[PDB]
């Protein structure tokens, strides 16, 4: 599944049970990757994200794992398992805590992991929550956290 597939599955979850949270998995930085294209080549970047892919459904094989970007890969937690948030992300963690080897050469992927929690109630799958949970996965990263929530004002004394 795609980024399009994403939104779309994102708005009949919210319409149905007005809740879910989305994670967005950012294995390295768009630079890095580009890095390693023009280092070991295009062909060579492809397989380390279909090995990185491959890792994720081993770990989550019960979830819907869909693409993104060419570094981030997307999951969707429903209402009723949004209280698994935390360990999905932990175990992401884990699993990239190893580096992720194609072709014979190892690359360590510092994964950054944005957790966004959507909300039905204020249409939330009506508008463009993509860059939010994408830009919380480049602040895990630059925070140097496990995950990141989605976690803005709520007025303006907070703003």
């Amino acid at each position: 599944y795609n980024r399009l597939r994403l939104q779309e599955d994102v708005s009949l979850r919210l319409q149905r049970d007005g809740a879910l949270t989305v994670i967005a998995a950012d294995l390295l930085p768009l630079a890095l990757l580009n890095t390693i294209i023009r280092t070991l080549g295009y062909p060579f970047s492809n397989d380390l994200m279909l090995e990185a892919r491959d890792r994720i459904r081993a770990e989550l094989p019960d979830f819907t794992l869909y693409k993104i970007s060419p570094t981030r890969f997307g999951l969707l937690l429903p209402r009723q398992q949004q209280e698994e948030t935390e360990s999905v992300c932990l175990r992401l963690l884990r699993a990239f805590e190893s580096p992720v080897v194609c072709r014979g050469i190892p690359i360590k992927a510092n994964v950054g992991l944005g957790v966004l929690p959507l909300a039905d109630d204020t249409l939330d799958g009506d508008q463009d929550w993509l860059r939010l949970v994408v830009s919380a996965a480049d602040d895990a990263r630059d925070r140097g956290v496990g995950w990141a929530r989605y976690n803005p004002p709520l007025d303006q004394a907070q703003q």
